[PDB]
């Protein structure tokens, strides 16, 4: 049989675990697959184009992380699924010669979560499928950035867009950010009031976490996440043939 390269765009990409959960499945579904697989960590130029570099690397499928998932979404030939309400691509396919993108960040975050309405803190590729996903589930939502970029994004999803701080209670915080990303005060008390605070950051802890976690409240990295979704690109990287459920398993004994 043959040779099929797969990998993960991003800047910075050293920390990332999607190689590790990636290279797992290819070894353990080889004989289904019937390819030898191979999930590459591939720095990024912020200058450089998603597109090109997928063709000259000849990858059969990637995904892509901060901060080219938007970029990846414009530079598409195809886009389908929940990526077209999501603004965001995250999962690359090469497909009758098109390059084609998906979204597994939003049904991957929906996967994760074990709620009446959420505020979520940053404004790229992550927090526009968790946006429209939440949207999706019939909750509130309010978004915090310090700039006005993606408010046409959100406000057509119906969020509510912010740079001041609402003074309100929020079931869910999320970090969807690239320190602290709030005054320490503010996170402090949108935690006391909160029901639980979410990361999207895996691997190590963050500030808003150990904020949190100091404060008692129920808190969340973003490892199920990472898991879910990177079962659910497997499953597009298969060509639908084994589903996310079996990527899934072995993804999580890996880890
Ligand atoms: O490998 C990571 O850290 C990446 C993290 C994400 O945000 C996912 O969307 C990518 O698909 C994988």
């Amino acid at each position: 049989m043959k040779l099929k390269s797969f990998g993960v765009f991003g800047n910075p990409i050293k920390h990332s675990k999607s190689p590790l959960i990636h290279n797992a499945c290819f070894l353990t579904f080889q004989k289904e697959l019937r390819f030898l697989g191979h999930y590459h960590p591939i720095l990024l130029p912020l200058e450089s184009h998603i597109k090109s570099e997928f063709l000259h690397l000849g990858l059969s499928g990637a995904n892509v992380t901060l901060p080219f998932k938007e970029r990846a979404f414009q530079v598409c030939d195809k886009i389908k699924g929940i990526a077209l309400e999501c603004g965001a691509v995250n999962t690359l396919v090469l497909e009758n010669d098109e390059l084609v993108g998906y979204n597994t960040d939003a049904l991957g975050f929906y996967l994760s979560l074990k709620y009446q309405n959420a505020l979520i803190l940053g404004a790229g590729g992550s927090a526009k499928a968790l946006a429209c996903e939440l949207k999706k589930q019939g909750l509130q939502v309010s978004v915090l950035n310090r700039s006005s970029r993606g408010l046409d994004f959100f406000q057509r999803l119906g969020c509510d867009c912010f740079m001041e701080p609402p003074k309100s209670a929020f079931d869910l915080i999320i970090n969807a950010t690239s320190e602290l990303p709030l005054n320490k005060e503010v996170l402090k008390g949108y935690f006391k009031e909160g029901k639980l605070a979410y990361d999207l950051a895996y691997g190590f802890l963050t500030p808003f976490l150990s904020l949190a976690k100091e404060l008692k409240t129920p808190f969340q990295d973003g490892k199920d996440m990472l898991i879910y979704q990177a079962a659910l690109s497997f499953e597009k990287f298969s060509a639908s043939q084994i589903p996310y459920s079996k990527a899934f398993e072995v993804m999580r004994s890996v880890f």
